[PDB]
RNA sequence: UGGAGAGUUUGAUCCUGGCUCAGGGUGAACGCUGGCGGCGUGCCUAAGACAUGCAAGUCGUGCGGGCCGCGGGAUUUUACUCCGU
């Protein structure tokens, strides 16, 4: 069991023939806190259905978040669309300095201490994206020296 | 050792994009309110106009006097004159 936050819901609309027909969109995040988070966009009729189904994909779709204490091993910038997010290393004693959408992610991966900025278009979902695209998108010492060793 | 964003264009969406708010500051002023103290601080406007008092003197160990005093002398005759203060 991961630990799941509900970042975003919305209510949005088709047209019919007389009246609008509602529909659900939910943004969710799974995480255990240690390294490992899933962003989940489930959309139904109704919000819990929604919810819960976002819940689902979120767990399907998960990242290696390589936690170096606290903190991310370097600084990325992700654009996703005209959303951008840049994420910056920090000492221990800062925290997430981050938006409520990047916040929620890094939370749970334990990311602890970390310097954020939203760049671009602020549109959560897209936002949402980038993050996880960046931590996708983190590399360690490591994975670098098997890359070069050849 | 350092970086958070939100509201608002649509029936809904993504984007451009402006407006707006959340923070910090001030020689402030204004409203309601107002107990004590320390330390700061107080014409941002007319470099407009200014009553009155005070804001730059001091040295007699550089010099000679004037005015008000006091005291000594010369003459034994009282006026005149010398010295000290
Ligand atoms: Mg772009
Ligand atoms: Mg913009
Ligand atoms: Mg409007
Ligand atoms: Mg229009
Ligand atoms: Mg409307
Ligand atoms: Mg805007």
């Amino acid at each position: 069991d991961f630990e799941e936050k509900m970042i975003l819901i919305r209510r949005t609309a088709r047209m019919q023939a007389g009246g609008r027909r509602f529909r659900f969109g939910a943004l969710v995040v799974v995480g255990d806190r240690q390294g490992r988070v899933g962003l989940g966009f489930g959309k139904a009729p109704e919000v819990p259905l929604a919810v819960q189904k976002a819940g689902y994909y979120a767990r399907r779709n998960m990242v290696e978040v390589p936690l170096q204490n606290g903190t991310i091993p370097h600084e990325i910038e992700v654009e996703f669309g005209a959303s951008k997010i840049v994420l910056k290393p920090a000492a221990p004693g800062t925290g997430v300095i981050a938006g409520a959408v990047p916040r929620a992610i890094l939370e749970l991966a334990g990311v602890t201490d970390i310097l954020t900025k939203e760049l671009g278009s602020r549109n959560p979902i897209n936002i949402a994206y980038a993050t996880m695209e960046a931590l996708r998108q983190l590399r360690t010492k490591a994975d670098v020296e098997r890359l070069r060793k050849g």
